[PDB]
């Protein structure tokens, strides 16, 4: 029976204070980026330590708030130097033959680690993700050319529908297939303790006092608290659990409601073998609203494009680090980037529909001008034009009636378009088109409806996907044409009072 | 009349030989990067020269190919470096008060560049972009806090409805608000003169032979090229235009039939002030289907995260290198990352959408197996049963009948789902559900239908969204449950007669 329990126990006998001579396993140090990069898997590593400037004052630090920026790797996550150090030992274990097949099951970003340096290295690659995980992961997998399995949400780990158990059934069925198994793999926390914490204490100059970080397999944690408790034994090891999940320690901690969230990539229904929770010194609950508000924050505020973990791991830091003073600093890891988050926590329409942002705490926050119907913008019932109509004579027309803008509308009373004369004068004098051609030749296509009854932030978010906004009968009626500028020119008016 | 001309001749009186101690411009030397960088903006810059490795020798080419890949920019485009010039330029110029409003038109790098700067440095952002555009730069610039407004892609430059106009209509109806015009301003480039163009000769150790750029505003071209032909006078400048745009020279290549393009970033209907036509050597026109190619392309041989302009320049590249021979160089500039491309070149569905794959090319590519009616697998009816039957009942139910999964449809003939022996089982011995609790409690919701009428290629595609494809008749009845591994057990099954 070929199936590895993830959640096996750790056969690893470090402890602190083991000198470094009795490990077994190999190490690797940081190289010098060279001048000309000989292939892009060598952008992994050597990540900006970048300081939070506001965030960390706005909730009352005392200390030094630095986010270790993992997001700048070539697959764009922390997964990818896993990938990395993973492929490489099983070159140098000659496990993995050129041509080979990689399984791995994954949140996602192990998953884009390892398909990219598939692709750079020449083997086959497979994945098996989640059905939770987004979009996004899957359309670059597909890019990179590697296989996409996906497996349910809510399957145990034990069940065989689960990611781990799939990835075990397709190596098993696969010849020239090996599975790089993240949980239990040791180049997975070895690439932290060697590269990641090297980096984090050169970096910090060996002043350091405090870590926060998110538990996925529990590599990264490990990785570099062990390497911290070595090297700067002072230092606190924060932990963040997504509520739901059973990492945490104390069990009290765990206990909740909800076994699913929204946050991609951390947290799991076992303890995996490569996560050691005795060098964890304190774990910290979050929940999917923290998350995405923090990380919707780190955007606004700091400007790092980053995922939700980060969020997760930056809302437990704020709350951590308060027992911090001024002189001390504390590093926060920031796995991913926005990239696979773009239609999920970055979209207000998606944190609208899965209910993090209420109504009213976006309303609260507008203008006065904010709700109001658009009828009171004061528009004006505008000239519409055939398809079929022939361009100067619309010039004749516009002047003549003193227009400076149709809604080009259909026979059938469907509104095609919209015409302006400025483009049309443009166009003529360019010699882009002749007064006998067809109107259609220069009509801007593109446009979106609003009734007379419609809020004027609506307006606002249609303006951001459109320049023309056609306020329409509930028809061939098109009561106005409103545009960004003819709002602005209506608040700014609105102003000249008080 | 406050608009300026974004065409308006360059009213540099730089040429070739002018000693640098002649020009009146302000230069900036590249900064070493920190241990800890104090905010994100730092990390602009230094970006890695990366080589190609397949994709030169697959088309023939003799020489060496590197790339510059500019997507690690903190914005993840090449217009972050002119953002954060323009808007610190801005700032010894007297000319940016804290607090004041930042207004461009963009292709939507520039802007995004902007808006990040803006929200670490307290800048009001508001962003002028075409309809063109993807909606990702629209998330990401939303997600920065800055305001935006969209224009018609059909407009002329000339006309009031084009993104120039508007970003001047807007600068003329705000206070203390600034166009920062990246097609006028010297600060941009003079970004990649001051910079960009030392990077890459530090990289390259003096020793250049060719160049290859697209062309927007016209700055990267200009700005590298002019220190290119003071330093590295035997290099050749290649520039790539997108048919449809006037950028290239002579004019005879511009002859042609669509005035628009899906490549967002690159080429326009006016030559920008910036845009210095004479340091560029040769022209060469790019269109929409070698674009997409080739990004595709960089993504799965290189593994270069990167958006279409890259494509078309590469596209460019390995037609233009052919001269060159054994032991030259030739750098090729990438420009942005896929982050902003991902529903659009990155995406199959859009790809067909607008024509760019023709299915004929898919299938060629694909597997014996791939057109076969599903049929064909061998499924076999599975027992269904309610949402509302109880658990260790359902248990009894499938190891009585030997069946280890079953979908879960409802009183109405609604297939709400499916609950798997195993996922009970170990759901049970977890004491997370009770055998009298609901089985619903259990149930993984998400799934696919599929006739059996339909190709397995089709299979393959909805197998990489979800765990479960329930073939279905055209109802209450499944005709079969399929997962991956079972249509992986059916090829294998077709393998092992040969
Ligand atoms: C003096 C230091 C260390 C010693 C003596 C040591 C020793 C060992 C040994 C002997 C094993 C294999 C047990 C077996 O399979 O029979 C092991 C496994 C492992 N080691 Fe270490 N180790 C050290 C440091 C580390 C560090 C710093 C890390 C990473 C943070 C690490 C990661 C792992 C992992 C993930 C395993 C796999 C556990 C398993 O296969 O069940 N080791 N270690
Ligand atoms: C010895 C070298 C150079 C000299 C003497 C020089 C001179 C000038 C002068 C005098 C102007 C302003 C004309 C006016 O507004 O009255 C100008 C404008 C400008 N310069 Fe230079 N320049 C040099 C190099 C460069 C380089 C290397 C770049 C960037 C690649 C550059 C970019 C620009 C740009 C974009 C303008 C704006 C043109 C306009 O406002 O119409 N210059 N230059
Ligand atoms: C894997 C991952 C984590 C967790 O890192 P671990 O080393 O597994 O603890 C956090 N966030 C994202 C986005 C991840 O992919
Ligand atoms: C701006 C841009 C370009 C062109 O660079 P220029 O310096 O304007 O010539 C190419 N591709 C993308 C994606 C861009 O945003």
């Amino acid at each position: 029976p070929l199936w590895i329990r993830p959640d096996a126990p750790s056969r690893c006998t470090w402890q602190l204070g083991r000198p470094a001579s009795e490990s077994p396993h190999h190490h690797t140090a940081p190289a010098k980026s060279p001048k000309i990069l000989p292939d892009i898997l060598k952008k992994i590593g050597d990540t900006p330590m970048v300081r939070i400037n506001k965030i960390g004052k706005k909730f009352g630090l005392k200390c030094e708030l630095l986010a270790k920026c993992e997001f700048f790797n070539a697959g764009g996550s922390v997964k990818d130097r896993i990938s990395l150090r993973m492929i490489e030992d099983a070159e140098r274990d000659g496990t993995l033959k050129p041509g080979d097949t990689i399984i791995e099951p994954t949140s996602g970003n192990t998953g884009i680690g390892l398909a990219l340096a598939a692709a750079v290295r020449g083997y086959r690659c497979i994945i098996v993700m989640p059905e939770k995980m987004s979009s996004e992961k899957v359309d670059v997998l597909r890019a990179l050319g590697a296989e996409i399995v996906r497996t349910p949400t809510n399957a145990r780990f034990d069940s065989p529908e689960s990611h781990v158990g799939v990835a075990w059934r397709l190596k098993n069925e696969i010849p020239n297939s090996h599975i790089l198994d993240q949980y239990r793999n040791a180049s997975n926390p070895l690439a932290h303790y060697d590269t990641t914490a090297d980096e984090i204490l050169q970096q910090c100059d060996g002043k350091l006092d405090m870590l926060v970080a998110s538990v996925g397999t529990g590599g990264t944690i490990t990785g570099i608290a062990r390497k911290l408790k070595e090297k700067c034994p002072g230092c606190r090891i924060i932990g963040v659990d997504p509520e739901g999940s059973i990492l945490a320690e104390p069990e009290e901690l765990n206990q909740t409601e909800q076994t699913t969230y929204e946050v991609e990539g951390i947290g799991y229904d076992f303890i995996p073998t490569v996560l050691d929770r005795t060098v964890v010194d304190k774990w910290f609950k979050s929940n999917d609203e923290e998350a995405f508000t923090f990380a919707r924050m780190l955007i606004a505020q700091e400007g790092l494009l980053c995922g939700g973990s980060a969020g997760s791991t930056v809302a437990v830091a704020v709350k951590a680090a308060q027992e911090l003073q001024e002189g001390q600093r504390c590093v926060v890891i920031l796995p991913d980037s926005v990239r696979n988050y773009m239609t999920k926590f970055l979209s207000d329409r998606w944190m609208l529909q899965k209910g993090f942002l209420k109504e009213e705490d976006l309303t609260e926050k507008k203008p006065w001008w904010w709700h109001l119907r658009v009828q009171e913008l004061g528009l004006s019932a505008p000239l519409t034009v055939l398809p079929t109509i022939t361009c100067g004579h619309t010039i004749e027309i516009l002047r003549e009636k003193g227009f400076d803008q149709a809604p080009v509308v259909d026979e059938a009373g469907v509104i095609l378009g919209m015409v302006t004369l400025g483009n049309m004068l443009s166009s003529l004098l360019a010699g882009k088109v002749q007064p006998s051609d067809q109107v259609g030749k220069v009509i801007y296509k593109q446009f979106k409806q609003i009734r007379l009854t419609d809020t004027l932030g609506r307006l606002s978010h249609i303006l951001e996907m459109d320049h023309f906004a056609l306020v329409v009968h509930e028809r061939q009626m098109v009561f106005g044409v409103v545009t960004a500028i003819d709002l602005l020119n209506f608040v700014a008016a609105q102003e000249r009072d008080q």
